[PDB]
């Protein structure tokens, strides 16, 4: 059992294509084949929350649910021969048939990595190549936004990977800020973005009116702050005197966060507007283990499963490849 050794999709075959590309390039010797599975696909729906929900749902102003595809998709490079697990990602894919607000956007729920990639010159270049080349991929098939939220796991935390490296890092937000904001002016410079800004320049730009215009993604900020500011403006009274105030907080938690939340245009003006259906040619993939971050979190705790060292983190990519081949 290895990494290759996995069904292939087109997803999986662009982005590895596009990587050992780079890497080709680069002719550094340390480097090894890298390959990018997708291992978990399956069709999910986001509900509106109970206080937006009688706001804008039972009012017939918004759709009741968002249908979507959940991914999951690991890259492993060859060291010593041997497989090593190295990135991890999580996305959430709504395509031409979701209604507004959400119809035609991708958001990345979830990244991680385990900072054994060889060399460690190339190792940001790498990450930026998988994320550019996915925008690449959702921007052909007629994907017009991303959304990325910029937040770094808390100390000790782990997204994806169970234990990492007591030496491996957590980046403080302004570097990963800065960090997303280079793995996008590459974008642009290729001409796969067209352009980004931060969510309180969008809507400020859309001349956003209403939260029901706001994108609602699973797990999202955003979703759980208008629970709390409609729970908020409902608590109010006022005596005698002699909606567009939930409008207003959004606003101002927008402007207080805009730095960490990303609106990436992948497709622009009227390109934008006469374009076909969203046709996903790969198949759904069943696979309870990948199926959310929490599962593979589990069965790692439950096998002693470490990504601590490049020895533990090359015996756990051997256990998990093993397990995914089996269920
Ligand atoms: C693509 C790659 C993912 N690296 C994850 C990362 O860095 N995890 C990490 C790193 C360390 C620990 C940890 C937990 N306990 N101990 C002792 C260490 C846990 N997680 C991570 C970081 C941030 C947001 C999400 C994911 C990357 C690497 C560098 C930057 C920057 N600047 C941005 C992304
Ligand atoms: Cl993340």
């Amino acid at each position: 059992f290895s990494a290759k050794r996995l069904p292939s999709t087109r997803l999986g075959t662009f982005l590895e294509n596009r990587v050992n590309d780079f890497l080709r390039r680069q002719n550094h010797p340390e480097s090894g084949e890298v390959t990018v599975r997708v291992v978990h696909a399956s069709d999910k729906t986001v509900e509106v929350k109970p206080g937006m929900k009688a706001r804008f749902v039972d009012s017939g102003e918004m759709a009741e649910s968002f249908p979507y595809r959940t991914k999951a998709l690991f890259a492993f490079e060859e060291i010593d021969g041997v497989d090593l697990c190295f990135f991890g990602m999580h996305v959430q894919e709504y395509g031409s048939d979701c209604p507004p607000p959400n119809q035609r956007r991708v958001y990345i729920s979830y990244l991680d990595s385990v900072h054994f990639f060889r060399p460690k010159c190339l190792r940001t270049a790498v990450y930026h190549e998988i994320l550019i080349g996915y925008l690449e991929y959702v921007k052909k098939l007629g994907y017009t936004t991303g959304h990325i939220w910029a937040c770094p796991p808390s100390e000790g935390d782990d997204y994806i990977f169970h234990c990492h490296p007591p030496d491996q890092k957590i980046p403080k937000p302004k570097r990963l800020q800065e960090w997303y904001k280079k793995m996008l002016d590459k974008a642009v410079s290729e001409r796969i973005v067209h352009d980004y800004k931060d969510i309180f320049k969008q809507a400020t730009e859309d001349r956003l009116t209403s939260a029901k215009e706001l994108p609602y993604f699973e797990g999202d900020f955003w979703p759980n702050v208008l629970e709390e500011s409609i729970k908020e403006l409902e608590q109010k009274t006022s005596k005698n005197k002699s909606s567009n105030d939930l409008s207003q907080k959004l606003y101002a938690t927008m402007e207080k966060h805009k730095e960490v939340f990303f609106v990436i245009r992948l497709i622009a003006g009227p390109a934008a507007n006469s374009l076909p259906p969203i046709v996903d040619p790969d198949p759904l993939i069943p696979c309870d283990l990948m199926d959310g971050r929490d599962a593979f979190l589990t069965l790692a705790r439950d096998k002693h499963l470490e990504f601590s060292s490049l020895r533990r983190a090359q015996w756990s990519t051997g256990c998990m490849l093993v397990e995914l081949h089996t269920q």
